[PDB]
């Protein structure tokens, strides 16, 4: 069985040959149809030995879809060959958060060493993969696998981030999206679907701002030092109802604070080591909340899939063979994938 | 009338004419002194509203759709009344007030530490009935502000949740009571002073623990691993904020309510739990001030005052700075 | 001035000549640019004498848009010439509900004799009108007065009824809109602008079904006894929400027959004595039911914002003041394709 | 093992020796307590035509127990647990939020609750289908724990649905100070600042209501509507939770509710319905019939029980006393909940 795995700290990932797994009881085995590349995957492989805590080796890929190959003893509700998507942020299933589907915010996960596929558990970047538990499988009917893998993260996360504050984004509101990459271009679209918000996109790259318009953005602003003024220029004196920073570097967060509205929100979603928002009197408008959200909930994934199934999310992808796995990650690193990269086994 | 004023930046306070409507005018029955005034009066000429300035943003009074003689309370953060926020009574978050130059009484408009006062518009008065005005004055801010901050994340504080209250001061101690009125949350109080901790218990707290280095651990030892659903920090110093960050739960909330120039929560990955939101809330909303008055009228709020005469004004202030008033401080005309 | 008025119980409205009024202190006078005919008005004029409570004569029109012509003493906030829409459900201004802008749910209006323009207070079907207080005007800017007047009732009410349960209409949800006329056709577009909901519309009339399709419905089906099974056909076993802008027993019955578990019915349309039957074994578990009234201050602000954004496409027919009475007859007969709007 | 089943339509339940059951996936509990819900004195009144739950049926949908297992772990042997009644599919949109009481796939997949189409809790032992249907109760007294699964959960959910309305100044009306209603009163007080007015038919129930925190107490029947308005001023209750559900309690609820208020019809009277239409109910006042409660809502009730925020009035009975206990419930003589201890 072929797979892409991280094997040495600071080394590139490699194509490997390792056993097809079999499902224990309660487990499901998928024949992987599509596996998404997330930029988080990079942030991991950039960890130094001291910080890295995910086991070696690790089959990569926390964006995952496939078909049911083989059931472990006593699993019901699923038939061999039903098409499914994998809910990534696995949790204990039993705590107060888990009971509401919010397994991303599971209070027990850490203690019980429950880790997401691709992030401590064997990932989706192989021909087959195991899902621990049936409730982490979401039905996707005839949905194209290539366009669906991304929904599990590039979809789920922005959706979550938005769902946190969706009551604010009524008519008149303005939402700002910073970074039109994997999560970014999907962000915009989610915002058109479930809100009346005017959407303003922000990227460093001119072609990415075109992709932004392409997928629904009302206006498109060039990133950097002119950004905040251009945004206010667009929002009138008032500012942006919310800011979804899918970059999360210090400059984009600075821009976020410089633009957000009184009683608004900033979602620091993108990860830059040691970048923070500065929330104190005089540094931010009154009542403007700031959060770093994580992935997304059970019911939220089914909502994202519902969005795809309704033809409301036009996902941008590029396909790679398994052997082009390592190559796909040099491409995401250099920034040359216009959307999400996806590895079709 | 007499009217405790602030006429030279960096000093200490004081006899003005008596103003006229044509608008509403109230015989003041009480005036709260907020720590915010001490913040306003350590403001360099630069940073710093107008002088002369009649003090007091916490005001109740009696009128000197409203009966002459009505006992009423003054909604503080005035705004345009006409934006999206103001239409929802959320005038504390009004977008146009700055640009229209609309300032609260005792904060750019003539305040409550006079004997009579003007209130610009009829909507800024909340009927208090036969509630004792001394006890009511605080409601308007020491009640309003923490009520509003507790109102922003109320649905997270169902049974089994935990709320931490940092700074059992004028505001702190009303907040503790609020949490007990409107939630089933476990309340944990924190403070530097051992007498303030006792205050905390008297008004309902489920535990009160010493502020400092041992605070984070002591809090976690009562919450278990999870931490605290909501931290409301009424001190807002960097040390209190650091504590809050170290105890909050995943999917929790931090409300930075106290003001220390240059203190901030640092919100970013590794420095705060996932899903833990932070906000600096400001003052409160119209319907919120009614809700506060409703709690008082039901006997659900036991407000600790200490009365002052129109004259004892300036002395009343130095005691606040000194940390020597147990609860609020109220000036009566 | 020229105005249309209900002058005699059970008679038709007539065009009359009455003095142009003048703002009291606190008040605004408007030069009316547009006035909306609402079916509620017909309901009102159908009332028998005993029920009828709004005084005589009464100047019709509870949907109104104009420009500021005269400020009463003490009124700031507005400049003469400003374009404004009239918030209708006037309230006391001070009560717990009013302070949140929900003057439609004011608890003191009844007691105080505070009634809406055209529904106890002289309406907007005249050359000029009086609005009692400045908070009841909402700026419209350059918005076409003809497509703006319906926002005051025909937008505001659907917007509200939808607001009450919006967290229900996530991706995957379905909403039914029964009755694609004045409110109905606007209710469709709102659902599409502010929710991911799939939208099925329902009407007796085949032209109206097209209108629904034309303004965004994902589907459109014929009202009547066959209507439920066809809605169910579209959904599978049902409908997350039903907004019934007809509110007749037959439609309500359909409504209950198709609402999802933990869904909702908004009974918006008014048929005298028609009611939902909410009780065990007659409605799914969790399915809530409410008769909403009008909408809220911020709500109207928000509806106005939707128009300005170009997300609401309002279908209208224009009438002079004299065609007033003739336009009401057209409404009763059902020959207006959208909202009838009078331009003084 | 001994158990108390309904075996003959129209006939009182009976006590029987049947085999102790075995776990599949499943989990077996030594029932430490089994609550009696007036809902059963409904199911048994069902005519042979509408009754659809199978014969014979171990009665009892409020269970609390001690844990053998199924091949499924996460719970240890002898852990104390409460049982989530309204079983669902665990896979639909409602079930992913934990809202199994609103599971859509349950009637198709023919999934029924214990005591309600599946084997009950009124026995020495019981089967539980899946883990997620077990709630840790820790060291709580099982007699007081059992009513929480239903007499607790049902009112908590009914209240949860509209809690935001119930701020300081709000008024809540509880009709029917019985099993559900007297926990209803206490929940209202723990999680809100609403002023509680209880209504019942009999003085001793009105006593019970004050005993559990009711701000005020009303004699039910015609005079109620007026008596309630005398206490709300001419404004009426923000909320009315009707644990009785008869046309008259419902009627009363319409005549007292506030503009933009809520009526929750929780009691089951066969044919009784609210009449939601213009001129018959205030603008903006919502009605619903809610069903049981959610997984996270049961963790929330347990938490309330655990912090001494609830006092659950019960009378104990043994396995043999069961049948006679229902007669009690029917004639309405139990002060709170009847609970069974094997
Ligand atoms: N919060 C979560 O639960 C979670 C989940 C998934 C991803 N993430 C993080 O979100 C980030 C985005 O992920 P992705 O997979 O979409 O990466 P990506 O490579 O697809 O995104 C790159 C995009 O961001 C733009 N960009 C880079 N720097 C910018 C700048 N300073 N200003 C404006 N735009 C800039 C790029 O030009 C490009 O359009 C990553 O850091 C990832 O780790 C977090
Ligand atoms: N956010 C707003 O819109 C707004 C409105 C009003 C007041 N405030 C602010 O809230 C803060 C408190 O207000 P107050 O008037 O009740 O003050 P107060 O002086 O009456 O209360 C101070 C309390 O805090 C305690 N304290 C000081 N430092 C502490 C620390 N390190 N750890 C624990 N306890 C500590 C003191 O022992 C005392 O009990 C002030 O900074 C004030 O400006 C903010
Ligand atoms: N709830 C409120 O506060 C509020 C506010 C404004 C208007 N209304 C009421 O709402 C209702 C709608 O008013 P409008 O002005 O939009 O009416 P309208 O005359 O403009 O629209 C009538 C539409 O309903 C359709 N219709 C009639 N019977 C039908 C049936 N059995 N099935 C499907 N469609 C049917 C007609 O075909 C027509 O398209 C009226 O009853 C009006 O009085 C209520
Ligand atoms: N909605 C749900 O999912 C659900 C769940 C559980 C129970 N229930 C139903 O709720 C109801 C109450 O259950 P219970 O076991 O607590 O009943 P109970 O017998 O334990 O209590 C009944 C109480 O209501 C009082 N009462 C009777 N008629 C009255 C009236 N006219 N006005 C005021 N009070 C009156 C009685 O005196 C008694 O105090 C039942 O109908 C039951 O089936 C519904
Ligand atoms: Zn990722
Ligand atoms: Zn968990
Ligand atoms: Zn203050
Ligand atoms: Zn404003
Ligand atoms: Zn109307
Ligand atoms: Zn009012
Ligand atoms: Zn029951
Ligand atoms: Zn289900």
């Amino acid at each position: 069985m072929k797979a892409v795995q991280y094997t040495e700290i600071g080394s590139e990932p490699v194509v490997v040959d390792i056993p097809t797994p079999t499902p224990g009881p309660g487990e499901i085995l998928l024949k992987v149809t599509a596996a998404g590349l997330c930029h988080s995957d990079i942030f991991v492989m950039d960890m130094p030995a001291a910080q890295y805590a995910y086991g070696l080796p690790l089959t990569l890929g926390h964006e995952g879809v496939g078909t049911v190959a083989e059931l472990g003893e006593g699993v019901t509700g699923f038939g061999v060959g039903d098409a499914v998507a994998v809910y990534g942020p696995w949790g204990c299933g039993a705590c107060h958060a888990c009971a509401r589907g919010r397994e991303n915010y599971c209070t027990r996960a850490a203690d019980l060493g429950i880790t997401p596929p691709g992030l401590g558990s064997p990932g989706s970047m192989a021909e087959y993969m195991i899902v621990d538990s049936a409730r982490h499988l979401v039905p996707i009917g005839d949905l194209d696998p290539v366009a669906a893998a991304p929904l599990t993260d590039a979809g789920l996360t922005p959706y979550h981030a938005i769902s946190r504050v969706l009551p604010l984004l009524g008519p008149g509101s303005t939402a700002v999206v910073i970074g039109v990459g994997g999560l970014g271009h999907v962000g915009i679209q989610i915002l058109r679907a479930v809100s009346a918000a005017r959407v303003i996109a922000v990227d460093l790259d001119d072609d990415r701002l075109a992709l932004a318009r392409e997928v629904g953005a009302d206006a498109a602003v060039k990133s950097g030092a002119g950004a905040a003024d251009a945004i206010r220029e667009l929002t009138g004196g008032q500012g942006a109802t919310a800011v979804f920073d899918f970059v999360g570097a210090q400059s984009t967060i600075d821009t976020a604070q410089q633009v957000v509205a009184v009683d608004g929100h900033i979602s620091v979603v993108g990860i830059h080591a040691g970048a923070h928002a500065k929330v104190g009197f005089f540094m931010i408008p009154f009542g403007a909340s700031v959060v770093t959200p994580y992935w997304g909930t059970r019911s939220e994934l089914m909502e994202v899939v519902a969005l795809a199934r309704a033809g409301r999310l036009d996902i941008h992808t590029e396909t790679f063979t398994l052997d082009e796995g390592p190559a796909a990650y040099r491409r995401l690193r250099e920034g040359s994938i216009r959307g999400r990269g996806v590895v079709v086994p």
